[PDB]
């Protein structure tokens, strides 16, 4: 309950710290949903931000082999208490500094992610190609970006970054009350299933150029970013797109074809 979480924090003399984006998950039902979205545990599990150990314990109980990476050293006593008797590798480090590129092929990310590192962290883990599934909570707006369809406000670079590497599902929305202390926004449970592609720097130079100048048509954004105007005009024409088409109108395959057209 929010009651029990509040009481656990108080007993350990802890306060939720905004510098760590600390919002701890309350309900067993939400923990269950996260575990069920991530199972079966066919590879090692990495959890970023175990916090009070609620999800960590659920994972371990489900038979997962877990490495949990926590930046706040103050959470060590509560984590040791919650996880007493259970095989966990507890690592106290900034997860943005963890050697992600070397995790075993087939690893799973399962985590209530700290809002302020979620986007760069997920981007990096997707680039590794090492994960079978990534299952995590993120702010609802970030979830919407990760699962956007073309021609919408949320559609952009992050959408295309996730799509290039993976299929994306928004499985459930969680109200601020699902956490203690409650955040100011809703969160969502997201599942990413990598589909094989590693980074494609050329593709993302194009995508980032495409979305850099948001008030411009695709042609002008790309031209202003140093792509030869005539070649862009021709590639767009060749794809049967209107001269003044905008970046948000193109799906992943369309960007791939555009890139192939320009090269
Ligand atoms: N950079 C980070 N690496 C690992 N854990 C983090 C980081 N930033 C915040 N956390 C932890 O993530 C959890 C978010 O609820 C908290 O336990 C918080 O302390």
């Amino acid at each position: 309950s929010p009651q029990s979480v509040r009481a656990l924090l108080e007993r350990h003399g802890l306060f939720a710290d905004k510098r760590f984006g600390q919002n701890f998950l309350v309900s067993e039902a939400h923990l269950r949903r996260i575990v069920e979205a991530a199972r079966p545990f066919t590879g090692p599990v990495f959890e970023v931000g175990p916090g009070l150990g609620a999800l960590t314990r659920a994972l371990l109980e489900a038979g997962a082999e877990v490495t949990a990476i926590e930046k706040d050293l103050r959470l060590r006593p509560v984590l040791e208490e919650t996880l007493s008797g259970l095989p966990v590798r507890l690592v106290f480090q900034d997860a943005l500094l963890y050697p992600w590129e070397e995790v075993p092929q087939g690893s799973l990310l399962v985590a209530n992610l700290p809002y302020h590192i979620a986007t760069p962290l997920v981007t990096r883990l997707l680039k590794t190609g090492r994960f079978a599934r990534l299952v995590f909570l993120v702010q609802k707006e970030v979830a919407e970006r990760m699962t956007a369809r073309p021609k919408t406000p949320a559609y952009g670079v992050l959408t295309l970054r996730v799509a290039h590497h993976a299929v994306a599902e928004r499985l459930f929305d969680l109200p601020p009350g699902a956490f203690f202390p409650p955040p100011k926004v809703w969160s969502s449970l997201v599942r990413l299933t990598p589909t094989g592609a590693l980074d494609d720097p050329g593709l993302f130079r194009l995508v980032e150029a495409a979305f850099g100048k948001r008030r411009k048509t695709l042609l002008n954004a790309l031209a202003a970013a140093g792509y030869p105007k005539a070649r862009v005009e021709e590639a767009l024409r060749a794809l049967g797109l209107p001269p003044r088409v905008r970046a948000e109108e193109l799906d992943l395959e369309a960007f791939r074809r555009l890139r192939e057209g320009l090269e």
